[PDB]
């Protein structure tokens, strides 16, 4: 849903070689929280997804931290997003540079 960016409100996304400094790992909020890279090459806003597919052309879930830009070429900003009951992969950038990893999420009848 908006964890693809601002449709006509927001810039383009990284692909020069991203990884997290933190992967994504579940709150007990009814998210997972993690701390992204950019290391050269790329003025974006920050490319986080949450996709039905490990490569990112599905976008399903939520951003619940904010959609800054990289301030710096190396800048690395903290976020959680949400993702819906069931199964998601969670990406970080666009490209070929682009990383992957798989959360599930529990059912809406406990709420974390």
């Amino acid at each position: 849903m908006s964890a693809l960016t601002l449709k006509g409100t927001s810039y383009k996304m990284c692909t020069d070689k991203m990884s997290f400094v933190k992967n994504p790992t579940d709150t007990g909020h009814g998210t997972v929280v993690m701390q992204v890279k950019v290391p050269k090459g790329a003025p974006c806003k920050i490319p986080v997804i949450v996709a039905d597919d490990l490569t990112a052309a599905i976008n399903k879930g939520i951003l619940v931290t904010v959609n800054p830009i990289a301030s710096t070429n190396d800048d690395e900003v903290l976020i959680e997003v949400n993702p819906p009951f069931g199964d998601s992969y969670i990406i970080v950038g666009t490209g070929d540079s682009r990383l992957t990893y798989q959360w599930h999420k529990e059912g809406s009848s406990i709420g974390k």
